[PDB]
């Protein structure tokens, strides 16, 4: 039994928390949802997602496709890829918003049995092997990932877990 939760609203929050971690710059309702996977002892957060125009957002490690439970209602997967680690629920993908790339971001972070938290942050690019990967330089645990990274104008601009890659 794998079900979502609530666990918040998807906003840029204007006094949000500045991590010391990267240099500054200059000087079916929306909203985030925990994926939860309850067993025998108690529940675990397997992962986080975005509900935005009646579709449910996450990566693929976090379900692996499996139907999503929503209170009353249940959620089918409508599309996905599994080499870019992303899955729709209920329609196609809607999350068509992307980093600029000379601005900081907000990481509206859900961590596992603790509150949504928006950490404010310049994302870095490093010079991995096979890609020039753009990423947010925040170590939070497994079970966060997919959690929206936002920019000043409200938008989710990518989910958390993987960084992005550039060409
Ligand atoms: C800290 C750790 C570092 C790490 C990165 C990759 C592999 C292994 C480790 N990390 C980063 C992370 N996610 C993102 O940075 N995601 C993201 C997605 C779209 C767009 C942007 C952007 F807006 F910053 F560019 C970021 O998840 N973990």
């Amino acid at each position: 039994d794998m079900y979502i939760e609530r666990a918040g609203d998807i906003t840029w929050e204007k006094d949000a928390e500045v991590t010391g971690n990267s240099p500054r710059l200059d000087v079916t309702t929306d909203g985030v949802y925990r994926v939860m996977t309850r067993g025998l002892l108690g529940s675990t957060q397997v992962g986080v997602g975005v509900m935005q125009e009646g579709v449910f957002h996450t990566m693929w490690h976090v379900t692996k496709g499996s139907a999503l439970r929503s209170g009353e209602g249940r959620l089918d997967p409508y599309w996905g890829d599994v080499k870019q680690d992303l899955v729709s629920y209920c329609g196609p993908w809607k999350l068509d918003a992307a980093w600029d790339g000379h601005s900081e971001v907000q990481l509206l972070a859900v961590p596992p049995g603790e509150r949504a938290r928006n950490i404010q942050t310049l994302p870095g690019i490093f010079k991995t092997k096979d890609g020039d990967i753009g990423a947010v330089a925040l170590d939070y645990p497994a079970g966060t990932s997919g959690s929206p990274i936002l920019d000043k104008c409200g938008r989710v601009i990518g989910l958390y877990g993987n960084g992005v890659v550039i060409k």
